[PDB]
């Protein structure tokens, strides 16, 4: 019958899952689709390490053995990395091989360049990406907002629910394995920013760079912020956001007050969600694909290839003399025209304000009038 | 160079009219890009004489379905007519005549879908319908019912008042039975159970209660206990058997479903070795359904010249209890006495909380029972007003 010769680049949990899925379905893929899938090579970085299962496949540490094997039809890449992984896939596509990748490090620049190279060479490129269980697989979309990093969200949920400091919540997350020992990628919003890049590419068909994402992490969020927001009617989340207005994507990741009635406000712990605006709003909620589900998507893609607004702001000001009423009147005098304002006690000689309907952050303005602005967080879900 | 894709439409309501307009405004791009020319050769309608827009008048309308079913030039039949009889037999005939079928028929249940999918596969043609290891799903599957419960909750009105308001705003139809009695949601549970579990159940197998008995008191007492009330359509697949229901259900306020308000719908999915997932959004209008039909049409257009479920083995490293909200009335004595009696009579369970409901009326939320304590409470001399299931947890 028709042999489909494939190679895997990488064999972590995802690659091991792909293998097992192919194994336990080989007979039905054979019997039904008249295709015999042969895993001819598996590239691993270290043949002598352990996994995952001593097995029957040809393992190699030499990628050229795979890229120069002209009998191969499809390369499945689950290795990760940009260099030299991306060049490997460029070579594969140039050699007229279909590519299916679940590479988590790929950004939009990479995806576009591979998609183009694929089309140019008359072969498929299937990208398997998850941000919120499972995979997008999402109009015209004008805006998305997401909670895109489990660890950061877990930390904010723990602070909120158990009334602990960031430092205490981060240690707890480390203890439970949610946070790594160096948790920077999670708590500084970098992981979420990568997902904003990919989601902006799939939603808007625009390539932005990782450093075009205006990014602030959660390490400066305090219990005071959480409790003041709470009394104002908001939760605090690390929100990854993209807005596509007038040919331009504005993308960000930062601590954001979210109205408690918004679906995103309810997304707690290590759960993720992507909320899409265009038609009514839509949302996908979940932890975001496990190895087994990602593996499943890969094999399905394998079988398919075989077949063929104003802005709102929360502003914290300190060293304020005088009463909250006086502060409120002063803000009313200095702000440009806006829809609404509320003020709250924050700390000793410190007030917070939620301001609805500005074109940009009033931080510099409030600063230029002689106030000490601690920080400003955007406010979402308003009405 | 181009090849004509000859289609026929069965029915021309809002959905069929949308399909036509969508095909019209995309004909040139479908032509120019996919090298296929879609020709709507026949449209079946009930009444060929009724006034119609200028655009419709240029298509060949017929009242005779055999004209369509005996036209061997047709590649695809698009059914948007509704009905089971005779519509289902029409589609059986089409499939047997080697025609692809795309249906947005809202009256189709799992029995019909399976019989058509099989017949399609048997005849080597596509069947597309618009209308994992999953073990359970729970959904808010009817916009109108959910809107009513949200309005009762947020605005503190009676069911009757909230239903009238929903009628005024066009959410509820003038005869809203299908919505408020949970029939629509029950149909969706049937379909969702078929797609989630690959099991056919009948509509009559869905234990169904509507929302017309939910009161503001239920809502406010649930609220004080930490719950919202929703109309939940639910399917649980345990030991080869699907247990399916639609009914008013208390949902812990911290559960993602609890936040789904007004006309929005959601399907919350639970699976054996995976996190929970949920999809949230409004029910499709005619335009979106029309859009789905055309996209399915274009996908089938690439059938030009199979079916599997991938099975998973995890080397990748007790029946669930039930929870209940019980309202009892004509109760003499104190809430403490009621609580103590329940503690004495209930079989083993994980927790019990009681609340005032009305004059000589109490409610209890009981977590972790094997089965409804209704008969048991009844046999101990309590008048049970009603019992709702309770979801979300720990």
């Amino acid at each position: 019958m028709k042999k489909l010769n494939i190679a895997l680049l990488g064999l972590g949990t995802v690659g091991s899952g792909v293998v097992k899925i192919i194994e336990e379905n080989r007979q039905q893929i054979q019997d039904t689709l008249n295709k015999d899938i042969v895993i001819k090579h598996i590239l691993v970085r270290d043949k002598s390490k352990k996994r995952p299962n001593i097995s029957q496949y040809h393992l190699t540490e030499d990628v050229n053995e795979i890229l120069n094997d002209d009998s191969l039809d499809i390369i499945v890449e689950v290795m990760g990395g940009i260099e030299p992984t991306v060049d490997w896939l460029r070579t594969a596509l140039k050699n007229k091989k279909h590519v299916i990748t679940a590479n988590k490090d790929l950004l939009a620049v990479h995806l576009k360049l591979l998609e183009d190279l694929a089309e140019e060479n008359g072969v498929a490129l299937k990208f398997e990406a998850s941000v919120a269980g499972g995979i997008p697989i999402v109009n015209n979309i004008s805006k998305f907002m997401g909670i895109l990093n489990g660890t950061s969200n877990f930390i904010l949920s723990k602070m909120t629910k158990e009334q602990t400091t960031f430092e205490e919540a981060l240690d707890e997350a480390k203890r439970l394995g949610f946070a790594e020992a160096d948790p920077t990628d999670d708590v500084e919003g970098v992981d979420a920013a990568r997902k904003v890049v990919i989601t902006s590419y799939l939603s808007f068909n625009q390539v932005i760079k990782l450093n075009d994402v205006k990014r602030r992490g959660i390490s400066g969020v305090t219990l005071t912020d959480i409790n003041v927001a709470d009394q104002l009617g908001y939760k605090i989340k690390l929100i990854g956001k993209g807005i596509y207005e007038n040919g331009k994507v504005n993308a960000s990741v930062e601590p954001t007050l979210i109205d408690k009635k918004h679906q995103l406000a309810a997304v707690e712990d290590e759960y993720n969600a992507i909320y899409v605006i265009g038609v009514g709003d839509t949302m996908f909620y979940g932890k975001g694909a496990g190895s087994l589900a990602t593996g499943s998507a890969v094999v399905s893609d394998l079988l398919n290839v075989a077949l063929f607004e104003k802005s709102n702001f929360f502003v914290v000001v300190n060293h304020v003399k005088g009463s909250i009423e006086n502060f409120e009147n002063e803000l009313k005098a200095i702000l440009p025209f806006h829809r609404s304002l509320r003020v709250a006690n924050y700390d000793n000689q410190s007030y917070a304000a939620v301001i609805v309907g500005l074109e940009s952050s009033p931080e510099e303005l409030i600063t230029k009038h002689g106030y000490e602005v601690d920080k400003v967080y955007p406010v979402e879900g308003v009405l």
